[PDB]
């Protein structure tokens, strides 16, 4: 774990994601959706480690909970490289203190991407940070859309 993680230099440059303020009231639920929607190719930061020190270093205090994100190295035929990290992202300008319809033609306003979402990882080489950033943007947008469809469209009865 520490081979790819530079414990002194925690980040591999920062990544801040800006979310619409309209999603502020339901901040924690979104997190769960994110904590779900990210786990497509992301893998849990769990190993044969009966200690938090053996687990990947997390330069992000909890908002016992929380975890990090691990990405396997992509590549294969043609383009390739060695990429591994431990991303411990958080939302800041704290969801612990946290517990009319909208039109269609005026949509994409709530889906446009006021709490920011800071992200920092420990890069291990060939990562193509632009691809990871756009993947993060898309995943966050999908998770927010899922949370919206669950919060407001679902409870309506026929």
């Amino acid at each position: 774990v520490e081979f790819i993680q530079p414990p002194g230099s925690l980040p591999s440059e920062v990544l801040h994601l800006a979310l619409p303020t309209s999603c502020r009231p339901w901040l924690p639920a979104l997190a769960w959706y994110l904590r779900q929607n990210l786990l497509i190719f992301l893998h849990s930061p769990k190993y044969t480690d009966s200690n938090s020190r053996n687990h990947f270093q997390h330069p992000l205090p909890p908002q016992p909970d929380l975890d990090i994100y691990l990405y396997n190295k992509p590549g294969g035929q043609g383009t390739g490289g060695k990429g591994v990290a431990c991303i411990t992202l958080a939302f800041v300008d704290s969801l612990a203190l946290w517990p009319d319809p909208l039109r269609e033609e005026e949509f994409e306003q709530l889906t446009q991407v006021a709490p920011r979402l800071r992200l920092d990882v420990w890069e291990k080489g060939n990562i193509s940070i632009v691809q990871l950033e756009e993947k993060l943007r898309g995943a966050a947008r999908q998770a927010l859309a899922d949370a919206i469809i669950e919060l407001q469209l679902l409870p309506a009865s026929l």
